[PDB]
C-alpha cells in the first residue's frame, strides 16, 4: 500500500535508453512512451538513434519495467518492483542464446520526477558473426511467456529465470535462457514476494511513418497465481 504503489495510480510517462556493444557492434536505443499499472498496460515507441540495430529487435524486448505489472488487490503485499520507487532498483540479467552468445544488462529503474526511467547498458560477446542474431535470421514476432518470481532475501530483492523462443526464418526456435536478480536502489524498506508469476503478452509493429530502425510495442503484464 506503499508511497511506491502511490505513484503508479495514474498513467506514466516512460523514458528507456539503452548503450549496446554486441561483439564490438556499437549502438543506442531510445525509448518512449507510458504506462498504465491499474490495466498492467505499456505503450512504446524505440528507435535505434546510431543506424541500423545490429541485433534483432525481439531479442531485445525483454531488456527494454515490471514496475508496469496488474497486481491485484489481494496481491498488493507482493509487489517489490512499486515498492522500490521512487529511489528505484537495478534489474540484471544474462541472456544465453542456445548455440549462440550471450547479453549481460544492467539497468536502473527509478523516477525522475513523474518519469519511470528504464536505462540500460548491454553488452553481448561470443556472438557468430553470422548466426540467427547477427545474421539477423529472427522473425519480428509477439512475445508472451509467464515468469515465476522469487524472493532472494539475502539481497533484499528478486530472482527469476525463465525461457523466451524466438522463431528462425525457417520455423525453428532459438532459445534465450534468461536469469535475472533485482535489488533495490535505495536503503529504505520494500516488499518481498511470496513466489508467484508475472505473466507477459507483447506486440510487435511498425509505425509507416518512421524512417529510423524501430520498434512499436504494445505490452501487457499481470502477476497471478496466489
Amino acid at each position: 500500500m506503499s508511497k511506491g504503489e502511490e505513484l503508479f495510480t495514474g498513467v506514466v510517462p516512460i523514458l528507456v535508453e539503452l548503450d549496446g556493444d554486441v561483439n564490438g557492434h556499437k549502438f543506442s536505443v531510445s525509448g518512449e512512451g507510458e504506462g498504465d499499472a491499474t490495466y498492467g498496460k505499456l505503450t512504446l515507441k524505440f528507435i535505434c538513434t546510431t543506424g541500423k540495430l545490429p541485433v534483432p529487435w525481439p531479442t531485445l524486448v525483454t531488456t527494454l519495467v515490471q514496475c508496469f505489472a496488474r497486481y491485484p488487490d489481494h496481491m498488493k503485499r507482493h509487489d517489490f518492483f512499486k515498492s522500490a520507487m521512487p529511489e528505484g532498483y537495478v534489474q540484471e540479467r544474462t541472456i544465453f542464446f542456445k548455440d549462440d552468445g550471450n547479453y549481460k544488462t544492467r539497468a536502473e529503474v527509478k523516477f525522475e520526477g513523474d518519469t519511470l526511467v528504464n536505462r540500460i547498458e548491454l553488452k553481448g560477446i561470443d556472438f557468430k558473426e553470422d548466426g540467427n542474431i547477427l545474421g539477423h535470421k529472427l522473425e519480428y514476432n509477439a512475445i508472451s511467456d509467464n515468469v515465476y518470481i522469487t524472493a532472494d532475501k539475502q539481497k533484499n530483492g528478486i530472482k527469476a529465470n525463465f525461457k523466451i523462443r524466438h522463431n528462425i526464418e525457417d520455423g525453428s526456435v532459438q532459445l534465450a535462457d534468461h536469469y535475472q536478480q533485482n535489488t533495490p536502489i535505495g536503503d529504505g524498506p520494500v516488499l518481498l514476494p511470496d513466489n508467484h508469476y508475472l505473466s507477459t503478452q507483447s506486440a510487435l509493429s511498425k509505425d509507416p511513418n518512421e524512417k529510423r530502425d524501430h520498434m512499436v510495442l504494445l505490452e501487457f503484464v499481470t502477476a497471478a497465481g496466489i
